[PDB]
């Protein structure tokens, strides 16, 4: 997260990591045993690691569980990155508490305008690298459809929606992908791709998680 503020230990109890060795992507919690993330972070290995902090130190409230599965969306583009995203599977049940919790699916998908809280453990730079190590977060509005698709042109799907600021500054980075974009307490979006991060007229691309609804509950009920 480029331009953001420290979360606070805790404060975001369904953001997760995703780590093989190291973290890599962050993801969602959506229910005690299945979390979101962004397709493009598909890889073997991958434990979850729940009620992180500082992600380089055991602190106390962290739960570390293996994926038993994970599902990558049946239309996933990696080209395109049209229908990115994915459900890991965990292979027990995570113990949920304050700091540990599930995140709500949209009832219905948030308008351009609508503030949402953006969040991870990726780059803090827009020129260069830093890696924070504890949790960011960035509260940033919807863009319309139109200002996305001006600003990324023959690049936006209906799946696609786009968030931050115009001017720049302020936006999601590498290391941030498959996580959480949270607007009024539901899960509104994934972290998906961006030209660099946080520059000019280059806004965050986010997977607009109300259109897959149907298909994680569906999905869920059958895995
Ligand atoms: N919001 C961005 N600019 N991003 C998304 C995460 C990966 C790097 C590009």
């Amino acid at each position: 997260i480029v331009g953001g503020y420290t979360c606070g230990a805790n404060t975001v109890p369904y953001q997760v990591s995703l780590n093989s060795g190291y973290h890599f992507c962050g993801g969602s919690l959506i229910n005690s045993q299945w979390v979101v993330s962004a397709a493009h972070c598909y890889k073997s290995g991958i434990q979850v690691r729940l009620g992180e902090d500082n992600i380089n130190v055991v602190e106390g409230n962290e739960q570390f569980i293996s994926a038993s599965k994970s599902i990558v969306h049946p239309s996933y583009n990696s080209n395109t990155l049209n229908n990115d995203i994915m459900l890991i599977k965990l292979k027990s049940a995570a113990s949920l508490n304050s700091r540990v919790a599930s995140i709500s699916l949209p009832t219905s998908c948030a308008s351009a305008g609508t503030q949402c809280l953006i969040s991870g453990w990726g780059n803090t730079k827009s020129s260069g690298t830093s890696y924070p190590d504890v949790l960011k977060c960035l509260k940033a509005p919807i863009l319309s459809d139109s200002s996305c698709k001006s600003a990324y042109p023959g690049q936006i799907t209906s799946n696609m929606f786009c968030a931050g600021y115009l001017e720049g500054g302020k936006d999601s980075c590498q290391g941030d992908s498959g996580g959480p974009v949270v607007c009024s307490g539901k899960l509104q979006g994934i972290v998906s791709w961006g030209s660099g991060c946080a520059q000019k007229n280059k806004p965050g691309v986010y997977t607009k998680v109300c259109n897959y609804v149907s298909w994680i509950k569906q999905t869920i009920a059958s895995n």
